[PDB]
Parts: C-alpha cells; structure tokens; sequence
C-alpha cells in the first residue's frame, strides 16, 4: 500500500503543477514587442511522397521541431516533487501560428497534438505532417534532379514579436525513408530576413529547400 | 516590465471581449464597410473535363468596429493585439461560383489594431466554375468568379475594394500557368425586384499554359 | 444611434432565443409549410462508370414561425435579421438517393424576416444516382432525384413549391453540358400501411455535352 | 390551441430528457433487442484493383425503452416525437469489414413513439472488402460483409432481423450494376475463451454488370 | 458496513452511479509519469492489405489495433454496484495512449466505433479499427518471394519509463485476414524493440510491424 500512494503522490504532485500552471496564474496570451519570443525551428524530412508535374505540386511527409520558453511556465522541481517535465495537449497552451507559406492543401497532421513542457519553462512540440506544396519538379528524372523551396513563418507576427530561428541550416535527413521514390541530394533550412517599405519591423521565414531526384 | 505587458495585453481583451456587449453585425441602421482584395499566388489546376480551375489566394479582408477602439495609454502603449477568428464577428464574403468547400491554408487569427479595425488574410484553395478552352494558346483563357456577402445587401455590408489590380507579386514563378492579367471590380447592382444595392467583387484571371 | 441599433438588435434576439420557448418542430396538430426552389448553377461532371452525377444549385427554403415574430415598433424598426441556421430549428430536407455527403458552399446563416417568416439558401454540391447515357447526343440524358423530409409525412412538413421550373437564370454559360430543361415537381405519394400523404419535390434534368 | 400542443409536446420531450434519468446502455441484467434490416439502394462502384466495392444503403435500426414510453393521453394525444439521434443513446453496430470511414447521408434524426420504440435509419455509403471477379459474366460476382455491435456481446445488444431477405424495392434500376440477389442473414459465434454468444447479420450480395 | 443497499436498485441505476463516481468525482488520470509509469500492451489483427502503390511507394493496410492498461483509478468493487463487473465509455472520455504510427503517409482512418471497454480490476480495452497508409515500396510484389515492409508504432511524446510498451506476441494475427484480397500475407510480425539513444538515458520502446506480401495468383 505504500507503492500505490506513492502513485497517488506523484498524480496529486502533476496535477497540482497543473492546477499552478494553468488554472491559479494568468495563462499567456501571446507575445507582444514588448515581450518577444523566440521561437526555433528544425526539420526532420522523412519521404518526399509525390512529384506531380501536371500540377506543380509535391507532398512532404516530415517532423517540424517547434520549442520555445516562457517564463509562465517555469517552476522549481523541488515545490513539486522532482516533476522536471509534463505532457499537455497542444489545444490547452498557447502555440505558435507557423505555417507554410505556399501550401496548396491544408496540411495534415499525423501525430497526437501533444506538446512537451520542462520545468525551465521551454515547451516543445514536433507536429509529423504531409504537406503539398507549390513546386516544379523539372529535372527531378536526371542527375542534377529538381529543386523545390518553401517557406515556414508565423502569419500575423512580426520578428519584433516572433523571432525565428534555426539551430542549424541542415535538414535532418536520418529518418529519411530510404525506399522513397526519390532521393534527397540536399536539404537545407534558413532563417530569412524581409523588409517591406511600409515598415521599419523585420519579417522572418525559416526556407526549407529541397534538392531531389528519382532514385535509380 | 515584460509582466507588465502582458498583463496589459490581458487586461485589454478581458475588456474589449468580456466587459462590452461584442458586435452582432450589421444592421440598415448601422452599416458596415467591408473592404476586400486578393493577392493571386497560383494557379493549381485548370480541368478541361469538368470545366473547373483550382486557384491559391490570400483573401484580404478588413472593416473597423468602434467597440474594438481603445487608447493605448490606457495599456501601456499596446496598439494592436491578435484574436482567434472564431471569437469575433467575421464577414460572410462567399465565392458565388464555387465548386467544392474552399479550403483555409492558413492560422485564423485576426489582427485588431487601437483604431478597431480588423485585418482577416485567409489563404485559400478554391475551385471554380472556368472553361479553360484557349489555356494552351498565346491569348488564354479567361474566367470569373464573383464574391460577396450571402445575406446582406449594399445596405448592411458595405462591399469596398481599394483597388481594381489583383496582388500579383506573390505569384508562383513555375506555376504550370502564367498570368496574362488579373482585374477586381466591384460591381453594385439593382435588380427590378427591390431597392437595395447588392455588391460584389468579380475576380476576373486571364492566363495561359507556362 | 448606431449603439442603439446594436442595443435593439442584441435585445430582439435576446428576447426569441433567451426569453420564450424555441420551436420544437412540427407536429400533426401544428404542421408547417416549407417552401423549396432551385436556382441550377452547374452540372460538373457526369461520370459513365459509376453512374453518378454532380450538380452546384441553391436550395432555397423558406417557412414561418409565430414564434419568430415580432413588432418593429418596439425594437427600433428592426424588420429582419441573421442567424446561424444552427441557432434555430430548420427543416430536414434530403436528397433520396445522394451517393456522397452534400458539400455546402454558402455560410450557414438563415434571415429572419418580422413576419416570422426564415429564408434559408444553402449552397450545395451533390453527387447523385444518375445514368448519362445519351449525354453526348441531341437528345442528350435525363436524370432525376428526389427532395424530401427524411422523418416527417406531409401531415407534419407540407412541402410546397412555388413553380415546377427550375431557376436557370444562374447557370453557368460556359459548363460542359447544356441544360435542355429543368423542372422541379411536387409529387405525393401515399403507402397502402398507412394514411398520411409523403411529399418529394421531384428534380428532373435534361442535359447533353455542350457544342 | 396551436400553442398548447406545441406545450405539450416540450412538456413531454422535458418529462423524459431532463427530469428522468437517461438511458446509459445496455447491460448483463438489462440487455436490448436491436433490430437491424437493410434496404440496398445502388452498387456504385467495384474497383478489381483494389478489391473494394461501394455500397448506398438505407440501415434501419429499431430498439425499446421503457424509459422513453409514455401515455398520449397525457400530453395532449402526442404519439410520437423526432430527436436529434446525438440526444439520446443510440446502437454501435458496426461493418466488420469496411475499408474507409462510413459516409452518412441522411440527417442523423430518431423517431420515438409512445411505447418507447426508437427507429433510426440512416442512408449511408460504404467501402467493403469485395473481390468483384466474375462480375463480368452472368454467374456474376458474389460478397459479404457482417455488421454488428463492436463492443457488446448477445448477453447485452441481441440483435435480431425481421427477414432475412434485404429490401430491393428501393435498388436504382439504372444503376451500373443489377442485383442477382441479396441476403442479410443473423449469426451466432462462440469464442473458446468466453461463454456468451456473439451476433452478427451478414449481408450477402450477388450482383452483375447491367446489360 | 454491508453492501446491500445497491442490490434493491435497477442495473441502470447502479452503471449510472458507477460512471458518477468514476468520472465525475474522481479526479482523473493525468497520465503517466516516471514515478507512476503505465504498461501499454499493444498487438494488431491484419484485416487487409487494400493498396499497394508502386507510383509513390505507399501501401494501404486495414487492421484492428488492439490497446490495453490498467488504472487504479478506474477499479471498482462490483459488490457495491449490484456485481456491475465492467461498462462500456467514449474513448474521448478517458485518458488513451498516444500510439502512433511513425511512418505513416496520411491521416489515419477510424473504422469502429470509439468505445472502450472498462472492467472492475480498472482495465480499459480500446480496440479501433483503422485504415493506415505507409511509406513502402512494394517491388518484388509480383514475384514469388514477395515485397516485405515494416511501420514502428510507439508512444509519441513518452520515453519507456513512462510508458512501457508491451506485447502478448510476436506473430500478428492473421486469422480475420481477407482471403479474397489483392495480396496474400507470406508472414507478418509485431516485434517489440527497445532503443537507446547517444543523448539521453531513458529507452524508447517501439512495435516494428513487419508484413511480408505478394500478389495472390
Ligand atoms: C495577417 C496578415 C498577413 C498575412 C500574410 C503574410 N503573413 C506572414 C507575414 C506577416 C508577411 C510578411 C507574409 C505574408 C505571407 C507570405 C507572403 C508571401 O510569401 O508573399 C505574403 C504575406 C504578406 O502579408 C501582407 C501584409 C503584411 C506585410 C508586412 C507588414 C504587414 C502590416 C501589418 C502586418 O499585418 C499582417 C500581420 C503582421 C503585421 C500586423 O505586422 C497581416 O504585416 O502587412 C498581405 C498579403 C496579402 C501579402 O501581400 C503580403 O503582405
Ligand atoms: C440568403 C439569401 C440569398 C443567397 C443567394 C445570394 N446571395 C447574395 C446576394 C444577396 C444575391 C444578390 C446573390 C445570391 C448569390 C449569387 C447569385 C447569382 O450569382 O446568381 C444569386 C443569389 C440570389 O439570391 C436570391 C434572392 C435574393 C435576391 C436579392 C433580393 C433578396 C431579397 C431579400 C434578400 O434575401 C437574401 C439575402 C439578402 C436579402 C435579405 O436582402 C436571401 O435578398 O433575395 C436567391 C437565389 C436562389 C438566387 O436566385 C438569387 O436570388
Ligand atoms: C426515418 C424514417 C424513414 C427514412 C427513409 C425515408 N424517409 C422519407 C419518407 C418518410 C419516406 C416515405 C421515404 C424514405 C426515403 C426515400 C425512400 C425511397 O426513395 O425509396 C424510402 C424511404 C422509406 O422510409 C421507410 C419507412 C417509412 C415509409 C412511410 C411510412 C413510414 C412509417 C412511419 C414513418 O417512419 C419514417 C419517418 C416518417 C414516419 C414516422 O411517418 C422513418 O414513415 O415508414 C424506411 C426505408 C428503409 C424505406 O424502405 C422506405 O420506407
Ligand atoms: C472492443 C472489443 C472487440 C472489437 C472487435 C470485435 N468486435 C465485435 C465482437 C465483440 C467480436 C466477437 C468481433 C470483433 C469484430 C469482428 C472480428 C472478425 O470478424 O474477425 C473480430 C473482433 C474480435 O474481437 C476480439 C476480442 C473479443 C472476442 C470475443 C470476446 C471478447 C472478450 C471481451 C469482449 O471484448 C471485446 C468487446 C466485447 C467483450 C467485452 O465481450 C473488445 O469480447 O473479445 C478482438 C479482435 C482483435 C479480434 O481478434 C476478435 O477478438
Ligand atoms: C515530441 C517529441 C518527439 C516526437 C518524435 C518521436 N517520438 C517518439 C519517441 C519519443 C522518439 C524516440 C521517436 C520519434 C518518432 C519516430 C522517429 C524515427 O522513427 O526516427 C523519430 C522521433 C524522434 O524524436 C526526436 C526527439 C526525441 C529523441 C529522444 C529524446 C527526446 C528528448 C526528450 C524527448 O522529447 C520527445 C518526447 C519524449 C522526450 C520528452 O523524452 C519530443 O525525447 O527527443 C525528434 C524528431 C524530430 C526525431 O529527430 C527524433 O528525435
Ligand atoms: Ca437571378
Ligand atoms: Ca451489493
Ligand atoms: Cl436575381
């Protein structure tokens, strides 16, 4: 009896970071330019799916890596029983609006929508995807093949209040299935810096390109 | 000073959303400028079979309520927030000519500035009825496809545009089909049956095979 | 004025939606008339070797309520408003022999007029059981399907129509077929078990390849 | 007077929804018949390279409650009412072989009669594992799929037909395929591991390409 | 005290009291945790191969995903409910596992009713059935020896000493498998396969399912 209430311990220790976390403290209603918030985005790309040349679209199937830190979030292990991370769904916390800038589909999700949270208050969430997006998969049947690119950012933020980042420009290729269709010569991932004439603020992206080919 | 703001932030939506009764929509007595504009970034998919064209678009909707106003001294400097489209009163601009269901490509989220306007950009797929007959020659082909409100008339939403030039500059470069030109004019009309003006935008695209 | 009119407007609907009870649907002691037109904007695709058909039309409804009346008077003038069509009870009306879902194309928001009186225009996509054979003739193919409440006899939902043609006013000029007629018949059928009427509004196309 | 059978039938859908305790299932000690039957509409399509054939069909689902019987004479001679089919509990029978998602095609309304009779049909297409070789001759194709609750035994659902004959009487006769026969036959299955007996209704149709 | 108050009452009665109690007091299960971790048995019954694309190397299958686990939460004396010894629940209203195919190329598809079944020792039974499409490249498939794929499924977001994933066997049921379908099943597997990574010190534990298939003649 004393393992099971120390299960019951540990459940009461969870939901009471819980109950702290979301139900007894403001919650977060997103950044301002006041309080901007980094957020880092990495790829895993996992098959390149279709290459439709009647249409110029291809459909992607990848893990995008999102994680970013609130103070909000953060506690001391010690108030609450060496709790170091938890689990909640995606719907519950505020997540940023990162989409892909020229998709010709809605994007499809693939895994629960469930989104990690450590105790230094950083949050990350790795939505797996498919995705068709605008591309002309010219030259994909030679050696050189095809190059297709396409842009990840937030819709209504700016980087005075979403910045952006990489932690490295190289997609992750080590899930790559390696029976796809096609194979991947390079993938790169590159924060990009806009500026528009209206606007002093910059306007970040993160380019996924893509260099594939049909593989032989 | 980072709390600061954002207890601002919350402070400000708290009273804009839940200690003021929010926007039903329009009323004859109280009519709404609704402005629209589109910003063409491809064309998918022209069907010869059926008679339908696939096209991507941002859809630039904007109108301003008073009861989004605030003075940003009162907040400490906040001049804009965002809002999940869903909890706002939106306008119901409809192709007429659609197809199949449009389908949003983008977060719903409205950008609310100090002076109550609303700026709604939904990126969307549509298809659309088009005869793509002449797409593989030098002059195109042409087709139309009209939106505006469902059920108000001219005197309720007030249909506007600020200009009758689509938004080309985000086109697709290796779309499968390149632009010959691409107009948005507002129509207003009266039919016999009744007085009230009814407004639409005819999206007019001509283009051919790249 | 313009919070005023906003107040009244609030107010009214507060008063049908919050302040008395809303409609429970028809009875056979309190039966209701709805009202059903066409307006065929398109028939996209005939396909031979499923025997389906798609068309794009508006379904016009229309049916009163005394429970949705009220005095411009006293609320400002107000003599009509919206509502999302899920706010409010609205007819069961369905396609008999539909081989997918209906895909709506319009708002889902219906107008309530001081009368009582509720317009509801859906816009619609549906593939139905169709043969097209003929379609690439003079004489073209015909195909027909029917419109009914799913659950309620005409002693409950007495559909009506306002003329047997079908609106074509709106049909798009360049669509791959030509529409030869459409018609839009009301017909009442009646089962040996039992004595209520069951009405269908019965839509008949005629429609070749265009030229 | 109008008002008042409109009252007395919110007094009664209010006497039985909100002021009794709703129906939470079936149990060991408390099991419900359902009664399943089937009304085949069209074989839309058989697709040889995947081994798929799609079905329309009407499905009528029929069961009792005492919790939801009622005397008409007291509520104004009310002996039957329509409800939203998501307000009340309603059966999981399921197609043990479908290959896509069920796609319903009727809007999802129960009627209720005063004796506590729940019938509920809804029009639905489906995707069922079907080998349609010979569908092409005159001995045509033949296949199968059973449907039944997905998580109650005969001991809690016992599902029961009226006939073992499916209802052809609503089939397209222009449909691409004619049906040679169609059958929808209960059975009863025991596993080695467990005593109560397990139900299903298998639907065996025979169909051919039209002529 | 006696339990025999709850003998007198309907079995409705008693299984709409069992629910209140369970759900509506209780607080529930917040999920698992390295103090608190939870076995997951996992295992799959292959219905049908529908699909296999060699255009752009997915291939459709269609099984039920058979789930299992126990909470001391949801445990209840049947004696206190007239001997109600289990009841049925929406999966929403519950805590499921996030199992999840790790290479799947669409959505996946839902075919059975989503209702569990909970038994008075607080095990839950979660058996959907589902149409997955995969990435997999079904060259050979016209051939004698066959095509062979594998698809991991596992936990999304829980390590294994938070989840620990578990099988009552290696070998796939094939007994619902379509005998009439395009392909004929040569074997079919589940294995259960622990992973360490350079990283971090917690394993992660997967169920490679391996389907070996061609073409029936
Ligand atoms: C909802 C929106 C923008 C949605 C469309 C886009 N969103 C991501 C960011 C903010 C844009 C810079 C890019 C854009 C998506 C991708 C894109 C392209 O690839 O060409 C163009 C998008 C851009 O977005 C607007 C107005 C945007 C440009 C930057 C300055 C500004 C002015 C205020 C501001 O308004 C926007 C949000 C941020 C804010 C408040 O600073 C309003 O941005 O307008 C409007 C589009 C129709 C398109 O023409 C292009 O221009
Ligand atoms: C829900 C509706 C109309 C939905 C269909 C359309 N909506 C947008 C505006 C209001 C119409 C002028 C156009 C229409 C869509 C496009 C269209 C076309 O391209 O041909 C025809 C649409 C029109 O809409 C009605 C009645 C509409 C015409 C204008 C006057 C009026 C009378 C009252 C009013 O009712 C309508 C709303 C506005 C209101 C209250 O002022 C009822 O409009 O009826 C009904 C359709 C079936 C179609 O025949 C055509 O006629
Ligand atoms: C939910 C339902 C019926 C759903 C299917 C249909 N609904 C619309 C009306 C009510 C039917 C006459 C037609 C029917 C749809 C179209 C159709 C066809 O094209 O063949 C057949 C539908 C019919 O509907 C039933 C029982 C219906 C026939 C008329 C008398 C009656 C008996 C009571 C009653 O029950 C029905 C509702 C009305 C009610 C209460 O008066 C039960 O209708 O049963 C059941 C179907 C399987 C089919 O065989 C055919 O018979
Ligand atoms: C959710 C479920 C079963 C879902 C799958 C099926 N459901 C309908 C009924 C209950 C089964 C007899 C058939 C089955 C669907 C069709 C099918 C087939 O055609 O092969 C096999 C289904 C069966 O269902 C299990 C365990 C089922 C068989 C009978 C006894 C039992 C033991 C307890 C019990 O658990 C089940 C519910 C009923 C209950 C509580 O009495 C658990 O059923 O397990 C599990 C499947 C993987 C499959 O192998 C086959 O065996
Ligand atoms: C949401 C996630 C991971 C989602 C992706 C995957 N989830 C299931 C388990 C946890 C992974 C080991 C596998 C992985 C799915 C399958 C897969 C593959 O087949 O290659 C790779 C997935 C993996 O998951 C990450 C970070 C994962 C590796 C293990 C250690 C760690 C570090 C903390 C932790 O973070 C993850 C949850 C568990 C936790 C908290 O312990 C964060 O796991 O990161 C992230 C992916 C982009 C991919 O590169 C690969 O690496
Ligand atoms: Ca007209
Ligand atoms: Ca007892
Ligand atoms: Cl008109």
């Amino acid at each position: 009896y004393k393992d099971d209430d120390d299960k019951l311990h540990s459940q009461a220790n969870l939901m009471r970071l819980k109950s702290d976390l979301f139900n007894r403290s403001p919650m977060y209603p997103g950044p301002t330019k006041d309080d901007p918030l980094t957020v880092t985005l990495g790829f895993t790309l996992q098959d390149i799916v279709k290459a439709d040349s009647s249409t110029n679209e291809v459909d992607l199937v990848y893990y995008e890596q999102q994680r970013w830190k609130l103070n909000s979030l953060m506690w001391d292990p010690n108030e609450y029983g060496n709790i170091t991370d938890f689990r909640t769904s995606a719907a519950d916390i505020w997540t940023p609006d990162i989409t892909a800038y020229s998709s010709t589909r809605p994007v499809q999700v693939l895994s629960p929508q469930i989104a990690v949270v450590t105790h230094d208050g950083s949050v990350m969430f790795i939505p797996a995807q498919r995705l068709s997006f605008m591309c002309d998969p010219t030259g994909v049947d030679s050696e050189e093949g095809a190059t297709c690119a396409v842009k990840f950012g937030s819709w209504v933020y700016s980087g005075f209040e979403i910045d952006l980042k990489t932690d490295t420009d190289q997609v992750d290729l080590s899930s790559y299935y390696a029976s796809s269709k096609y194979e991947i010569l390079s993938a790169t991932q590159t924060r990009q810096v806009q500026h528009y004439s209206c606007c002093p603020e910059p306007y970040i992206d993160v380019n996924l390109v893509v260099k594939f080919r049909e593989r032989r």
